[PDB]
C-alpha cells in the first residue's frame, strides 16, 4: 500500500509524517501545488507549502516560485540512494568524532584517577553521641578492620567489646591493645590476657596516658574531653577516615606504646 | 573542566546531563551510593537511584548484588572503547534497515514510476537548492544525453557521475568537460580522466570562471554560486529547457574553453 | 520581618524558596537537626535534609555528621560578603569570555560579510505564468529599476505598458527599447516616440530576433499558456545583456 | 562553522536557539522576511515572526526604512559591543543591589546576631565541606586568636584573610605563615610582606605538604584536601576545638615548618 511507504521513509529515511505523505503524493501525481496537495493527501492546508518547501531543501523535491509555486518529485533511486551514501558519511564522521571525544575524555578525566591512594567513599567524618552509639562505631570498626587494630583504651572498651577484639584477632588483624594501668585488673578473667599470652595479640599499659583512640586501618575513632564527661555523664566523639589524620594518632600511639610494658 | 566531560559524554556517547554528571562523580570519587551522589553531585535526590542504575545498565557502572547496593565507575578506557564498539555494530544493523527499506520503497513506487507518466518535459523550469543536491537533477540530464554534453563544474554539477558520463561518452554523445585545477587532485587517477587521454572527450582546466554549468542537448543546468547561502544548504541552482537560453550558456562555455589549458 | 529576609535572600544570594527559609530558621536558632528544622520552619519534612545539605555545600552552614545531624550557620556578615565576593569574581571571568566569544563570532562571520555578492535573501528565481501576472511583474521591474532599462519587445509589452516606462525614463533610468518593425507604427502616436526623439531614451527596431527580454540591473525578465522565468543574478543577466546588446545593432530613427 | 556560530550566540550573547540562528541568517543573507527566514533556516514556519521581531528589541536586527516587512541584521560589531557595554553596566547594577540586599539583611538579623550569645560555640566540632568554603570559619579563628597562628596554606585556608591575621600580628599574635610556592607570585603585594620582611611575622615557603591547616591558640581547622572532589566541591574540612588534637597538627605543623625557606 502507501500506507508502507510512508512508514518506511519516516523510519528510516528521516521525513516526518505529512512530509512523508507529501512525497509519496508527488510521487503519484508528479506536478502539485501546496493548494493541491491538500486535496491530494492528508497534509493541513497551511502545513502544504511548509511542508513541501521542507522536502525541497531535503532534496526530495524541485519547485517552480511563483505566486503558486508548483513542485516536482526527485525520483526515489536517486534521493533514496543519495540519502544513504550521504549518511553514511555523517556516519563515519561521527565514529572520528567519538574516538577524539574519547581521546579527550581520557586526558581529562587523568586528574580523576591519578591520586592512587585516597579513594575513600564520601563520608570521612563522622561525629558521635553517647554510649550506645559509640559502642555500635567502634564494633563496625572492629567488624571492618582487616589490617591492623591499635587500642589505648581508658574504658569501657575491652568489656564487652572483648568478643569483637577477639573475633579480629581470630582473622588475623594485628591488634595492639594499650590500656591504664588502673584499670589493668579488670581484665584478669578476660580473653584479651589469654590471646595476650598464647599469643597473637601485644598487650601494654601506662599509668594514664592523655589522648585515648581507636585505630583501625586508615580510620580514627577518639574522644573529646571537657572536662568532667566520664561519669557525669556524657560522651562527644569524633570519627575519621584519612590516612594524614590517622598517620598523627599512630605517631601518637607508637609513643603511647613504647612504654613497654 | 569538569563541564566539558560531561558535554563529550552527553553528545558523543549517549548519556543524559545527569547520567553523564554522575559519571564523572563515579570517578572522581570512586564509589558512590544515591544518597552519596545526591550529596556531590547536582542530580536531584529522588533521581539518583535511576541514574546510577541506568549507567550500570549502560556499562558506566558496577555494582554487587546487593541489596547492599553501592556503585563504582568502570574505567573510562573501558567503557568508551566499548560504547563506540556497540555503536559501530548498531550503525551496520541500520544500514542495511535502510538498504532493505530503500528497495521495498522502489518496488511500492514501480507503478507510480514506471507510466507516471512522469507529466514532465512540459514543465521547462525547475529550481534546485542546495549546491549538494545538484546530482538529483543533473543524473537525469546525462542519462537522456543524445547529443553533447558541456560541463564546466566546480566538484558540485555533474563529475562524480561518471559512469553516467561515460555511458554517454561510449554512446557516441560529444563531451567537453572543463574542470578547476583544485579538481586534478581529487580526481586522479581515474576513470574519467584515461577516457581524455584516449581522446574519448576533451578535458581543459581553468584557474576559476564564475559560471558553473551543465548542458545536455538544449537544456543548461547552472549554479548561483554563493558562499553565504552555503552556510545554509541553500543556493539556487536552474534547470532550463530552452535552446535560446542554452545557446546563452553555450557561448560563454566556449569563452571559458578558450582560457582554459592543456 | 524574617518575610523580608527570605525574599532578600532569594531574590540576590541566589536560595531557593525552601533554603532562604532554612538559613534564617539556623541564624535564629544556632543549631538545628532536620526534623529540628521542620517544626521550626514551613520547610517540608522530607526536604529539611535536602536543604540543609545543600545549604552546607553552598557555605551557608557548618554540621556534624551523624545519626544526629547538626546545622549551625554561617555568620551573615560572612556568607553574604563571600558570596557577592565570588560573585562578582565569577561575572569578571564571564566578561573576558564575552569578548573572546565577540572576538570569535567576528572571525566566524568575516566569510559571511567578505563574499560581497550583494543579492537578497529572496529568491532569485521567479516563474510566471499569465498575462496579467506578467504585467504585474514586469510593472514591478521598471518601478524598482534605478540604473538602466534594456527591453527587446515583440509584445505587448510597451503597448500598453508605457506609463511604467516613461516613469523610469522620467526618473533618470539608462532606457532602451528595441521592438520589432511589424507593430511598430502601433506607437506612432505614444508617448514612447516622443521620448524617443526628444530624445531621453534610445529607441531601435528589428523585423525579426528570436530572444525577446526585459532587462532592469542584474534582473532579467522572459519568456519560455504562456510560461516566463525572472532571474536575479549579475553573471546570468550579463548574457542577456550581452544578447540584447548584438540585437540592439541597430535602426532608426 | 555556523553551528559554533550559533553555540557562542547562545551561550554568551543570550538569544536562543532559533533567535541565534536567525541572526546567522540574517547575517548571511543581508535581509529576509518571516517566510525567507523560514526556508533558508531550522526556524519553524510560524516562529519566523517572534523571533526576527524580538532579534530587533534585543538590538540584533533592524527593520528596513519604508514598509517594515524586511529584517536587517545589525553588524556584529556594533551589537557583540553594545551588548557587552549594556551587559556590564547590567551588571554592575545587580553588584550595587546585592551588596544593599546584603547590608539589609544584616540590619534585619541584627536582634539575631547583634550581641548574640551565640548559641552555638560551645559545640568543639564542625565540618565543611569545599575547600573554597573554609574562609566562612578561620576568619573567625583568626578574630578571636590572642596566642598564635600557624598557618599551612595551599591557597584556600587563610592567607587571603589579610586583615585579620595583620590585625591579630597587631596584637601581639605569634604568627607562622607557611605557604606553597605557587602563592608567592600572587602575594607580593602585599600586607604579609612587608610584615614578614618587617619582622613582625614568620613567612616560610615549602614545595607540598599533604595536609594545610590553621591553628589559631587551642583550636585547630585542617583540611583533608582531595582532588578531584574540589572537582565537585566537596573536599571535607574539620574544625575541632581541644588542646590534644591541636597538640598533634602542632607537632606537624613544626615539621612542615622545618627546612621551608623564605
Ligand atoms: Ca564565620
Ligand atoms: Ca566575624
Amino acid at each position: 500500500s502507501k500506507d508502507r511507504m510512508v512508514e518506511l521513509l519516516q523510519e528510516h529515511f528521516e521525513l516526518n509524517l505529512y512530509e512523508a505523505r507529501a512525497y509519496v503524493a508527488l510521487v503519484a501525481f508528479g506536478v502539485l501545488t501546496p493548494a493541491e496537495l491538500a486535496s491530494v493527501s492528508e497534509v493541513p492546508a497551511p502545513r502544504t507549502y511548509d511542508v513541501l518547501r521542507s522536502l525541497e531543501k531535503k532534496g526530495f523535491a524541485m519547485t517552480q516560485p511563483g505566486k503558486t509555486n508548483k513542485y516536482r518529485p526527485v525520483h526515489p533511486a536517486n534521493v533514496l540512494e543519495k540519502f544513504i551514501q550521504d549518511w553514511q558519511e555523517r556516519v563515519k564522521e561521527e565514529l572520528e568524532a567519538k574516538k577524539k571525544a574519547k581521546e579527550e575524555l581520557l586526558e581529562l578525566m587523568a586528574p580523576l584517577i591519578e591520586t592512587e591512594v585516597p579513594k575513600y567513599g564520601v563520608e570521612r567524618v563522622w561525629v558521635v553521641r553517647g554510649i550506645k552509639n559509640s559502642t555500635l562505631k567502634t564494633k563496625e570498626m572492629l567488624e571492618e578492620a582487616q589490617n591492623e587494630i591499635l587500642l589505648a583504651d581508658d574504658g569501657f572498651i575491652a568489656v564487652n567489646l572483648e568478643d569483637d577484639i577477639i573475633k579480629a584477632v581470630d582473622r588475623g588483624v594485628k591488634t595492639k591493645i594499650l590500656l591504664t594501668k588502673n584499670l589493668l585488673p579488670r581484665l584478669k578473667a578476660s580473653k584479651i590476657i589469654d590471646y595476650a599470652k598464647e599469643g597473637k595479640l601485644e598487650l601494654r599499659a601506662l599509668d594514664k596516658f592523655d589522648l585515648p583512640m581507636l585505630i583501625c586501618d586508615e580510620e580514627v575513632f577518639f574522644a573529646l574531653e571537657d572536662l568532667a564527661a566520664r561519669y557525669f555523664n556524657y560522651e562527644t566523639q569524633v570519627w575519621i577516615k584519612d590516612h594524614r589524620v590517622v598517620a598523627l594518632f599512630k605517631e601518637k600511639f607508637n609513643e603511647y606504646w613504647e612504654k613497654a610494658e
